[PDB]
């Protein structure tokens, strides 16, 4: 219940604490009064507890304060957070609630180390390393609070002092939304007096037709509006990916249209939640494969006036000036949301435990520890891969394997793939480029109902570690079907050599 | 590393051994000789390993054989398969092979408690509720060896004896694969008289020519060869899902069509592995959405014979007697191979650790006791979900939670959607079905390289446990993106009720 290792004794312990609009002066006079008092040690995470609950998605952020405890504070490291666990671990009272406890003498005694008071800590979140603090509100009174930030403070439009903040956490999409916000209403309005855009507006039948003569239509708007010299980088950085196609553009503003009614056009709050749960707003970001594409200020204003444009014309073919208002207020907010999750240290697809997503199928390390090659010794390790299928009945072609002589050869006899539970030996060989092939020695397939363990066993003759000069890649690759140049679909399992 | 709990003595203690062809006579006369014996306390598992080795994928079959041990044998239940941990933990010799120190009289009487020798236990495989047993060598001269099943005996076509067999572990998909031969081979025969089908075989090609005017032209003998009074009842089962369409049925025998040279044609080990590795072998199947829908001998028989009237199609077009002889052959062991998938124990979709993939979303339950939601005591449990997405940025609306007043309620302080390390909190309302409906209080959206933890945590007032009939579903629902009739892309996990 307790991780002794993670707990320690510190003098001026600090911590910091979201603070909502209204309550960052207020807070800093004391911590007063929601069962207990919460803290982190990234004030980073903090500033996301800082939006008005009456308004969690579009609201005005508050700031962050930092809070220190005078003295001594002993850190309490948690294995589990459930009190009733907890309670029972410890040879607590299990009556009594577990904070109320925390805060008396007798508890302090015990577990303070000589500490003048204790406070609990647990990892913040899967996948951040933060950790978050549990402070008792009795003991909480003798923190002193100092400002770190105040949101409100730095007169900056909707959410964008907060999440430029948190932007500094990576040194990195680090935009000035200010001029991105100056140069969007610049283009949408030099957009609508262009000749070339009035002529098509007025091509336009201004008047509730079907869905399919819609998107028609907006594909031509569409194609005409990139022309405009003032999105001329745009139709550079968009002419090739799909994701980015006039057809993407104009599926998302059809839909736009179709979700958003007069009440809901007039909240802001009400139109990011509306906004907020369609699909295809990766089209507009120019957000594919893992990477955002638009990340300088100039591509990202482009886009979004092109796409306030286009909203513009669907409303009358298949749903004001919600276009060039409340949708381009709130499609910021939906951008520097999704920018800071791609600012965020996170593992791609095919790494620890992520699955990795392709052609149908998907698969991963089944564990973290499976993702991790040991070297440096002599013996055998064994590395579990879970694979399935989205639907229809698809091929494991094998599989493709890093292999050093000595320091890592595949142990042929241990290595083999199950198939709802049938136990498939394979077949292995050495090609062409340090690398060795696995074929079952029976067809899988996997599919809805059908999923695969495949087991990699290494065995290591030699006890000298692998240098990463020796490794010619860092992934595993299943292949599965086949598809005048014939290639299979690759999938694959990203691995780490440690010790 | 060693399980007491599943270890045990046992008197006349039997197991099984796949026997490969040219061996199921000799083999009965004792057990010689690779470094270790292996059998199986499943009878149809050790079927599996009873084809040729030089022709594993479509050769013969030799049979199953049943070893004994007389007076007692001592099991040992092995908690890891790694030598080397096993020879430290126990304080072997780290230096003698272990299954050899196994067979030693000193290993005997320290382990065997009384028995006569000791055989070490494995968990068969992933996904399967089946043993292995590693037997020394020495010590397997002991086995008195009788025959189980022989199928070479049973003298029927390809590996139709092993499967029939095999399917007779679930008492179900059970086929006279016998029946579906001869009905193949006569309506492939009355197919190729037709007068409306001869007729669209004199209007093609009958050339090298582009792959989609092969496509085009297989489609539309498709149409026409689907009319034939012979394959009546596949024209209706196959009329509505579009996996089972003609479009479908033609993508297949042009693939077919572009793998198969001479060589390949004329080895029916080489023709496996190459058909093996195609996409699309669901439409012919009549396998889709987790079911087997072709399950009788008359529509099983119908759809191979219409395939391989394409497939001799699609040869001249794209790229001999294969299509009738060596393709229905080998498509014929593909069939059986997934129909023994599907007849064996799995979990479906959104079940224990199995992902739900859907909409391009991954869902799945982090670890299995997630998916167990224990009853009959009060307090709190903890369940988390694993949640990202193929591609683009796609939004997670929020989660519908089954909830029972008092035995089962939402704990709304602990739940909560964390998106790269970044925590969200959620709103959470009862709603119309007895459904507890939450929302994050940010967007979330997950991709690639964008994941989320769904953390629900439950709350428990009463210590009564919830009976089987006060909870409407058995599933968490997420919520994806919403596509006049709104509705959400829905994301399955479901539960156990235990304890």
């Amino acid at each position: 219940v307790v991780d002794s290792s993670k707990s320690f004794v510190m003098e001026n312990f600090s911590s910091y604490h979201g603070t909502k609009p209204g309550y960052v002066d207020s807070i800093q006079k004391g911590i007063q009064k929601w069962k207990e008092f919460y803290s982190t040690d990234n004030k980073y995470d903090a500033a996301g507890y800082s939006v008005d609950n009456e308004n969690p998605l579009s609201g005005k952020a508050g700031g962050v304060v930092k809070v220190t405890y005078p003295g001594l504070t002993k850190v309490l490291a948690l294995k589990v957070d459930n009190a009733e666990t907890i309670k029972k671990e410890l040879g607590l009272s299990l009556t009594e609630p577990l904070m109320e406890q925390v805060g008396t003498e007798e508890f302090i005694k015990r577990f303070g180390d000589g500490a003048s008071r204790v406070v609990l800590s647990l990892p913040f979140a899967e996948g951040s390393s933060s950790v978050e603090y549990i402070n008792n509100w009795e003991q909480a009174k003798a923190l002193s609070v100092e400002l770190e930030i105040n949101f409100e403070t730095r007169g900056k439009r909707g959410q964008d002092a907060m999440y430029e903040y948190m932007a500094q956490a990576c040194a990195c999409i680090n935009l000035d939304w200010d001029v991105i916000r100056d140069k969007t209403k610049t283009k949408i309005e030099s957009l609508k007096e262009h000749g070339p855009i009035k002529n098509k507006m007025s091509e336009s039948p201004n008047k509730t037709v079907s869905e399919e003569k819609a998107k028609q239509y907006l594909e031509e708007f569409h194609q005409t509006a990139l022309e405009h010299p003032e999105l001329s980088e745009l139709k550079t950085v968009t002419g090739t990916n799909p994701v980015f196609a006039g057809a993407n553009y104009a599926a998302w503003a059809v839909n736009v249209a179709q979700v958003i009614d007069s009440e809901t056009a007039d909240n802001l709050e009400k139109t990011t939640a509306a906004l907020s749960i369609l699909p295809g707003i990766g089209s507009v970001m120019g957000i594919a494969d893992g990477a955002v594409h638009h990340n300088t200020e100039e591509i990202v204003a482009q886009s979004i006036a092109l796409s306030s444009l286009m909203v513009a014309q669907a409303i009358p073919l298949v749903g004001i000036g919600f276009a060039a208002y409340n949708f381009v207020e709130s499609i910021i907010n939906l951008f520097q949301v999704v920018h800071n999750s791609y600012n965020r240290p996170a593992y791609s697809p095919g790494h620890k435990t992520q699955p990795f997503l392709h052609d149908g199928y998907a698969v991963s390390w089944n564990t973290v520890e499976d993702s991790i090659i040991r070297t440096g010794f002599q013996g055998e390790s064994g590395h579990d891969i879970k694979i399935t299928a989205e639907n229809t009945p698809l091929p494991i072609a094998g599989v493709l394997l890093p292999t050093i002589p000595g320091k890592l050869d595949v142990n042929k006899s241990k290595t083999h793939i199950s198939v709802n539970g049938r136990k498939i030996r394979m077949r292995c060989r050495a090609i062409d480029g340090d690398v060795t092939f696995c074929r079952p020695k029976s067809p899988v397939y996997v599919g809805n109902g059908v999923h695969a363990n495949l087991h990699v066993a290494f065995h290591r003759s030699s006890s000298e570690k692998i240098h990463s000069n020796e490794i010619s890649s860092d992934s595993i690759g299943v292949l599965g079907y086949q598809k005048h140049t014939k290639v299979n679909s690759k999938l694959s399992l990203f691995f780490e050599i440690k010790s």
